[PDB]
């Protein structure tokens, strides 16, 4: 009940963890998932244990998507691991990266005001009431508007991965969130 020699070596070098934190993390992702398959209702379990006071349901769904490279409606423990390197170990820049796949709900190399629109209203119903919310912001369509205000340096109500990189790493605030190694 592990991972074989090659599959190790493999994830390993596609990974900011080391051989041992990768065979931990499959102990664990098998004792949840026996199968090795998570499917959008684990996963979506999962994600209503990181935000109990709030409705993470939509978000979670939209993360499952991005995550799911093959698309094949289930979260194999490679799409996984790779998938928790980025985001919980990766640089800035690839970090970023990952983030504009998010918010592009198309793929089609843009992010749209209704593109983000949808997945920041997600974001919104997650916290629920665990953020006290500035009135400037206290709207997932006030947050929109300053971001766009921020990062569409064409005006044309579509954000570039050029502009949605630099936009990002103008605001200090968001260097910060996307600058983090294991939560520090
Ligand atoms: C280690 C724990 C915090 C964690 C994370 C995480 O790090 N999220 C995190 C949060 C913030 C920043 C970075 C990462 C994710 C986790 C979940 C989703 C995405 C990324 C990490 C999970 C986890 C839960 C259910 C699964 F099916 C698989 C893994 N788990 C739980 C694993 C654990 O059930 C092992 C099991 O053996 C214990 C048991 O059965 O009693
Ligand atoms: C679960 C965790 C590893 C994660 C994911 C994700 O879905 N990964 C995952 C793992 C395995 C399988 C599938 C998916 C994404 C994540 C990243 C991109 C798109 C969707 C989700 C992020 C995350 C990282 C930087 C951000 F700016 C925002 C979120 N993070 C880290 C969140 C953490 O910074 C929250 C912060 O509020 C707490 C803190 O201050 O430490
Ligand atoms: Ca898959
Ligand atoms: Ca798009
Ligand atoms: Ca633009
Ligand atoms: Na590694
Ligand atoms: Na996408």
């Amino acid at each position: 009940s592990k991972l074989k020699p090659e599959v190790v070596e493999e994830l390993t070098r596609k990974t900011y963890f080391t051989e041992k934190e990768v065979q931990q993390w499959y102990k664990g992702f098998i004792k949840d998932c026996p199968s090795g398959q998570l499917d959008a209702a684990g996963f979506q379990k999962i994600y209503k244990q990181f935000f109990p006071f709030g409705d993470p349901t939509k978000f979670a769904t939209f993360v499952f998507n991005v995550f799911d490279e093959n698309k094949d409606g289930r979260i194999e423990f490679s799409e996984f691991i790779q998938a928790l390197s980025v985001t919980s170990r990766g640089t800035l820049d690839e970090k970023l990266r990952w983030a504009f796949k998010l918010y592009d709900l198309d793929n089609d190399g843009y992010i749209t005001r209704n593109e983000m629109l949808d997945i920041v209203d997600a974001i919104y119903q997650m916290v629920g009431n665990t953020v006290e919310l500035p009135e400037e912001e206290n709207t997932p369509e006030k947050r929109v508007d300053r971001i766009f205000a921020m990062m569409d340096k064409n005006a044309d109500g579509k954000l570039t991965l050029q502009e949605f990189q630099e936009g990002s790493k103008a605001d200090p605030s968001i260097v910060q969130a996307l600058s983090l190694y294991d939560g520090l």
